[PDB]
């Protein structure tokens, strides 16, 4: 029998692995039934949790649980996005000759990680994932980064997957991904200008491929790292840190162990979004003993994030700007990211685009493990 080569969307809060088999690409689900796995290691005095296990457990264990390893692989210890983003994170970060590492506890000792060795523990996590469904061990894997993702941090990445014991077939953008899931490299001769809108993960992106006999060029990325999902999660936990305030008469904001909560209960409702009209948020003993019970609808959640919907397009016109192309020039429009699964944000690019039809037939959330199990699959049958 031949093994089959898997597709790994290393992503910044939640991974996700396809594999491509007879003809059509199967998103693998974890052992708890969901198709994207946190990116979360977390130590114990005898354990190392990963995926959901490690978030499951972040609020209780927050200097030994360890997320956000892709803003720190590939990067220097005094790059100023590594400084700004330590002053939120509940783990140390050290300076080991000018690279940062995490340190924590675990199995009664003081242990430092590099990120590339935090984000092997995920990519393990993947494979395993992946074994469980194939029946077998998989060594070959073609892993996404970001365009923007430069040769330091492409490099660290690919590390990450030889630490896990994985033949990286190669290391492609997601936004290139994205275009392969849709086929946008096979329509034959003839160039292709490809705009991939990708909203709702760790950083909101636009980018702009020109495809020309199978092969990308990237001809413009453009984003605003304000538009990320936690500035959605944000949005949604001031809105209820108001609520609170109306209806229990206490301040909640400058309580850290009751901030932290609410903003878990709001990441899990905006998710919750996709498969319902209201996502209910219940969480015991808020703040001073008091229960918060409350709910958010899909109409609310779009009203108060307009603005940051509207605030995507200008950097779209930029990118345009960058490729030196006319919006009227894009082939294909690509979405990426759980938030363009919603009408109204669909509504805003399609409109921006005077009327264009947006490619949205391949789960957002999904299509960047989608585009790189065929690229896997296609590098394996080579
Ligand atoms: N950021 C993120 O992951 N989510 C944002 C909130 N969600 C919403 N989905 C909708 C929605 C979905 C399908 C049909 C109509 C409406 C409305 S609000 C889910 C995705
Ligand atoms: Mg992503």
């Amino acid at each position: 029998a031949k093994a089959a080569a898997i597709g790994i969307d290393l992503g910044t809060t939640y991974s996700c692995v396809g594999v491509f088999q007879h003809g059509k690409v199967e998103i693998i689900a974890n052992d708890q039934g969901n198709r994207t796995t946190p990116s979360y290691v977390a130590f114990t005095d005898t354990e190392r949790l990963i995926g959901d296990a490690a978030k499951n457990q972040v609020a209780l264990n927050p200097q030994n649980t360890v997320f956000d390893a892709k803003r720190l692989i590939g990067r220097k210890f005094g790059d100023p996005v590594v400084q700004s983003d330590m002053k939120h994170w509940p783990f140390q970060v050290i300076n080991d000759g000018d690279k940062p590492k995490v340190q924590v506890s675990y199995k009664g000792e003081t242990k430092a990680f590099y990120p590339e060795e935090i984000s092997s523990m995920v990519l393990t996590k993947m494979k395993e994932i992946a074994e469980a469904y194939l029946g077998y061990p998989v060594t070959n894997a073609v892993i996404t980064v970001p365009a923007y993702f430069n040769d330091s941090q492409r490099q660290a990445t690919k590390d990450a997957g030889v630490i896990a014991g994985l033949n990286v077939l190669r290391i492609i953008n997601e936004p290139t991904a994205a275009a392969i899931a849709y086929g946008l490299d096979r329509t034959g001769k003839g160039e292709r200008n490809v705009l991939i809108f990708d909203l709702g993960g760790g950083t909101f992106d636009v980018s702009i491929l020109t495809i020309d006999d199978g092969i990308f060029e990237v001809k413009a990325t453009a984003g605003d790292t304000h538009l990320g999902g936690e500035d959605f999660d944000n949005r949604l936990v001031n809105h209820f840190v108001e609520e609170f305030k109306r209806k229990h008469k206490k301040d909640i904001s400058q309580n850290k162990r009751a901030v932290r909560r609410l903003r878990t209960a709001c990441e899990r409702a905006k998710r919750t979004l996709s498969s319902s009209t209201q996502a209910s948020l219940e969480i015991d003993s808020l703040f001073e003993g008091i229960d918060f019970y409350t709910s958010i609808t899909r109409a609310r959640f779009e009203e108060l994030c307009s603005d940051l919907f509207r605030s995507t397009l200008e950097p779209v016109e930029k990118a345009l700007r960058d490729a030196k192309l006319d919006k009227a020039q894009i082939h294909d429009l690509v979405l990426v990211g759980g938030s363009t699964r919603i009408p109204k944000v669909q509504k805003l690019l399609q409109d921006f685009f005077n009327g264009r039809d947006l490619n949205k037939s391949i789960n957002p959330d999904e299509a960047v493990a989608y585009g790189a199990a065929v690229q896997a699959a296609i590098l394996i049958k080579s």
